[PDB]
């Protein structure tokens, strides 16, 4: 059964919600809870962190939050600190299904020297440190929302929408899926197929995957879930797995899908994209297409959504 959400009155918006906060004056929103999503041997710490913004900055899935971290800009002494921009990873409800929480997925970046694999404290990120060492009750300087090109489209409830994510790029889709399949929100009942295909370093690493795992149980007619492994498996050539090498097991049905309309979304750390392309070509020449071409229709038919950072 899909689970209850309030208010309504969170369908009737026609244009998404931008820039409702601006830097000079942010709104001033509340931690509820910080905790790790993460096992012992992932590399690093990704936390989900939910945010009480009290129903005064609302979004649509596939927006990001802007956080101003405290401080000085470091290189504008006298000036606050720059926004950085998080994909939310909650519906329009939020995890507490009544439009007042959001939810962000943040990685800690860590700086290690090359050489000698020391830690520099003052050479980590300042906002995701700032954000996964946040505790209830915190204060979090929130702008925006902001963002259109990760927006869901809603026309046709029968699309079918493909979604490649490393990392924290998992957020939006995150989003997508419980409006999809969790939550009872009449005015989009979706009959279509989506499909997840999520890369990250080993399974300490796996972000949300209860969660993804409980919709192949309960949708196993709209829903499919991949999961490549980079550091605890291997892809056909030798290399590391990684989530270009999943898309390639399922090369025919994937390409089927695109020329018969699915949209194909991508999101997370910018250093995923050359080899996803370089697989993409590679598939469309043992089928006797040129992905040069490919990629410009699907760009023109606006079935080509890239958020990556
Ligand atoms: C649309 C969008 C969505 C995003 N969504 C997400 C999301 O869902 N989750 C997420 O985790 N991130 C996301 N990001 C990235 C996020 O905005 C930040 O860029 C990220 O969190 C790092 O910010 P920071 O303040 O921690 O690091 P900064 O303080 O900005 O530092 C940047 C990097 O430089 C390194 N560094 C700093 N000083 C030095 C030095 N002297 N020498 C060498 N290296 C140094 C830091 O360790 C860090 O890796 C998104 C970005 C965009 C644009």
């Amino acid at each position: 059964s899909k689970v209850s959400v309030a208010p309504l009155h969170l369908e009737s918006a026609k244009e998404p919600p931008l820039n409702t906060y601006k830097p000079k004056e942010p709104f001033t929103a509340t931690i509820v809870s910080v905790e790790s999503l993460v096992g012992p041997k992932a590399p690093g710490e990704t936390c989900h962190i939910v945010i009480d913004h009290g129903g005064n900055v609302p979004y649509w899935e596939g927006q990001s939050y802007g956080v101003i971290p405290p401080g000085e800009n470091p290189k504008k002494p006298g000036a606050p600190q720059n926004v950085r921009l998080y994909s939310i990873a909650s519906t329009r409800y939020g995890d507490n299904f009544d439009g007042r929480t959001g939810s962000l997925c943040v990685a800690r970046a860590v700086y290690y020297d090359p050489e000698t694999g020391k830690e520099d404290p003052s050479k980590n990120g300042v906002c995701s440190n700032f954000l996964c060492n946040s505790k209830p009750g915190d204060k979090i300087q929130l702008t925006g929302p902001s963002g259109k090109i990760m927006l869901l489209p809603e026309e046709d409830p029968n699309a079918t929408h493909i979604m490649i994510a490393t990392g924290t790029g998992v957020a939006p889709f995150r989003g997508y899926l419980r409006r999809m399949f969790m939550e009872d929100v009449p005015n989009y009942r979706f009959g279509g197929l989506a499909w997840l295909f999520l890369g990250v370093a080993n399974s300490d690493s796996l972000l949300y995957d209860e969660e993804f795992t409980s919709y192949l149980k309960q949708y196993p007619d709209n829903f499919r879930y991949d999961k490549a492994l980079s550091r605890e498996q291997k892809n056909r050539s030798g290399g590391k797995m990684y989530v270009q090498d999943k898309i390639e097991e399922y090369s025919d049905e994937i390409f089927k899908l695109l020329d018969g309309g699915a949209h194909i979304y991508f999101c997370g750390l910018k250093g995923m994209m050359p080899g996803i392309q370089d697989t993409l070509k590679k598939v469309a020449e043992r089928r006797g297409e040129s992905w040069d071409q490919k990629l410009a229709q699907l760009k023109k038919n606006k079935q080509w959504h890239v958020e990556v950072y």
